[PDB]
């Protein structure tokens, strides 16, 4: 019923890759800001080196199959003793840690291309017949201020709070219960960061959504978006919005940012010659 996954897993030689500084120390694994050499190809790519299996290497199948500008992607792998994933580093972190440090810099007209993006990201996921299951504003980097790409397919094929109904109860997945994750998220980047239902007990959240209480209007948000929100967080899934619509929704509102989205002063916020960025190497 699928067509053939004639997807390229690229290795690489270890000579070919340095890593410069470390990013984050994880029990899973350690992660090198790094860069990478293509051997005589006179170009240096900023990387992001994972160092720990049948994980590790799920994880790399998953993001060499994917290819998209707002969805992360592998660049290669090494078989070295302690196995390796190569991928395009994203400088500014990730976009939970962003929306928190600057939010007294971000604007409604970054909000709302960001919220693009995801739609765009995630609708080609569902293109590729791909759910991501733990879509979440800690799960999108961010490569420059105007462009996000989504991460972290550990789970595609446990987050209560960001979790669809259905998904609680049952165990059952969809793009449609990925939805409610993208309406989650962009709750987290309206109101600059904070926990969705904070200070409540996971056990608790199937109930209260069964009783049809959602998350707050971000005070940012006028109807319009809060709207939007709300419908991702539907309890049939055949009600909630499709990512396709999400995209011109939110295009649409992002032509006209300060009629959406109402921010106080929202109006007025050695050798690296060869370096090229991962998304203009391809092969
Ligand atoms: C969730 C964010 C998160 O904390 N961490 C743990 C460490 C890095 C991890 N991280 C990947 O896991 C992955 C990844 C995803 C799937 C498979 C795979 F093999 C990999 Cl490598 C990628 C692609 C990645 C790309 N760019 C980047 N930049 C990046 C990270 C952290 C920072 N800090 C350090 C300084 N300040 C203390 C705060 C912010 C900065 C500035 C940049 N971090 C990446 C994810």
């Amino acid at each position: 019923g699928e067509a053939p996954n004639q997807a390229l897993l690229r290795i690489l030689k270890e000579t070919e890759f340095k890593k410069i500084k470390v990013l984050g120390s994880g029990a899973f694994g350690t992660v090198y800001k790094g860069l990478w050499i293509p051997e005589g190809e006179k170009v240096k790519i900023p990387v992001a080196i994972k160092e720990l299996n049948k994980e590790i290497l799920d994880e790399a199948y998953v993001m060499a199959s994917v290819d998209n500008p707002h969805v992360c992607r592998l660049l290669g792998i090494c078989l070295t003793s302690t196995v390796q994933l190569i991928t395009q580093l994203m400088p500014f972190g990730c976009l939970l840690d962003y929306v928190r440090e600057h939010k007294d810099n971000i604007g409604s007209q970054y909000l709302l291309n960001w919220c693009v993006q995801i739609a765009k990201g995630m609708n080609y996921l569902e293109d590729r017949r791909l759910v991501h299951r733990d879509l979440a504003a800690r799960n999108v980097l961010v490569k420059t201020p105007q462009h996000v790409k989504i991460t972290d397919f550990g789970l595609a094929k446990v987050p209560i709070k960001w979790m669809a109904l259905e998904s609680i109860l049952h165990r059952i997945y969809t793009h449609q219960s990925d939805v409610w994750s993208y309406g989650v998220t962009v709750w987290e980047l309206m109101t600059f960061g904070s926990k969705p239902y904070d200070g409540i007990p996971a056990s608790e959240i199937s109930s209260i959504l069964e009783k049809g209480e959602r998350l707050p209007q971000p005070p940012i948000c006028t109807i319009d978006v809060y709207m939007i929100m709300v419908k991702c967080w539907m309890i049939d899934a055949d009600s909630r919005p499709k990512f396709r619509e999400l995209i011109i929704e939110f295009s649409k509102m992002a032509r006209d940012p300060q009629r959406y989205l109402v921010i106080q002063g929202d109006e007025r916020m050695e050798d690296m010659d060869d370096v090229v960025d991962a998304d203009e190497y391809l092969i």
